[PDB]
DNA sequence: TTAATCCTTCCCCC
DNA sequence: GGGGGAAGGATTC
């Protein structure tokens, strides 16, 4: 096995440079504007020229003007980053089959075929590296290593625009001296249970009985880590399948007169059919994030296909008993369509 | 302070 | 006991 992992430089920002190379140079923020009030919402991204000065993914707008009142802010255009992605995961593709695309920007490519070993893999990540930056002008940062954990914890050390090798050598003395916490696929609350028991090292994992562990993060998330822990983890790069689509909006101010939120719910649901395109889900769910930013949700499954007509209907139904079910304010709300027939 | 998939209960019933 | 499918909360990105 030898997986190479791509993973695009500031996507989002760097797509807006792309589309005006004026701002190559400057601070470039890329906003979703909520709405609720003079520049009020978060950050999607920033470039490196906003980074460094602190501005960075998660931040409300209002505290990034604080800190470069003179950088360019820019509304986040999702399709267009969308469209540009698709393009790049094609050049890819012409370079292995086996091909999994993680996500926006990110992708695993298995070349354990195409390639004969890390000198010759190093030399692909240039070529993919290059041909990426001469089609699209953009830039992005190679892992490679073993399997694809440690191929995209590669990457993460490469960034921005870079390339790296994790060979054998390098995993083990990774295996023990590698965070925890910068693992794959463990999120601050995972991490921080895995504090409580002494866990910091990827290696601690084996000095714990399992039934604990498995009783403190879940068993899978630890099979998960033993795996990786022992050197035997290795999954296989499969074509991924979107197993459910969905939108929600944010409200210009929270409420709980249903009559006031059925508009956006429907805005919602409009916006998520249109996006299924030709797909046609047999479950669906409405989501509503309330005023004190917890998640709430209620959802049916039909024993056939959902029609537009159906999803507003059944939504309306699910949001009252939502609205029933908790006394809060819905601050956010819309809806999930999954188990595409 | 602006999308999707995973984990653990339920509940039906051989 | 345990397959099997739903539902909703919990996490990760
Ligand atoms: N709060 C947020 N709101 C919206 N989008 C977000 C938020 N936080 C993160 N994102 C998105 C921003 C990006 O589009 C996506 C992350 O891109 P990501 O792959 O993690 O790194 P990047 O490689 O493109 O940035 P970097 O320059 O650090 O390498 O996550
Ligand atoms: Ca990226
Ligand atoms: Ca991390
Ligand atoms: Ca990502």
């Amino acid at each position: 096995m030898i997986v190479l992992f791509v993973d695009f430089d500031y996507f989002y920002a760097q797509v807006e440079e792309v589309l005006n190379p004026s701002l190559k140079g400057k601070p470039v923020v890329v906003c979703v504007f909520s709405g609720r009030f003079e520049d009020s919402g978060a950050v999607a991204t920033a470039n490196y020229e906003a980074r460094k000065f602190g501005v960075k993914a998660g931040i409300p707008i209002v505290e990034a003007k604080k800190i470069l009142p003179n950088a360019v802010y820019l509304p986040m255009r999702k399709e267009v980053y969308q469209q540009v992605s698709s393009r790049i995961m094609n050049l890819l593709r012409e370079y292995s089959e086996k091909i999994e695309i993680a996500s926006i920007d990110e992708a695993y490519l298995d070349i354990s075929d195409k390639v004969r070993d890390y000198r010759e893999a190093y030399n692909l990540g240039l070529e993919i590296k290059n041909k990426i930056l001469e089609k699209e002008k953009i830039t992005v940062t190679v892992g490679i290593s073993k399997n694809k954990v440690f191929a995209k914890i590669a990457a993460d050390m490469a960034k921005p625009n870079g390339i790296k090798v994790i060979d054998d050598e390098e995993v083990k003395r990774l295996i023990r001296e590698l965070d925890i916490a910068d693992v794959p696929g463990i999120g601050n609350i995972t991490a921080e249970k895995l504090k409580k028991l002494g866990i910091n090292k990827l290696v601690d994992t084996l000095s714990i009985e399992f039934d604990k562990l498995k009783g403190m993060i879940g068993e899978a998330k630890a099979k998960y880590l033993i795996s990786l822990a022992r050197d035997e983890y290795n999954e296989p790069i499969r074509t991924r399948v979107r197993k459910s689509i969905g939108r929600i909006v944010t409200m210009k101010r929270n409420s709980r007169n249903l009559e006031e939120i059925k508009p956006y719910l429907f805005r919602a649901i409009e916006e998520s059919y249109y996006k299924l395109d030709k797909r046609i889900p047999k479950a669906i769910h409405v989501v509503a994030v309330t005023e004190d930013l917890d998640i709430v949700s209620r959802g049916r499954t039909f024993p056939h296909g959902i029609s537009k007509e159906t999803a507003y209907s059944e939504s309306v139904k699910l949001l009252q008993k939502i609205l029933e079910e908790d006394e809060r304010k819905i601050r956010r709300i819309g809806v999930r369509f999954s188990k595409f027939i």
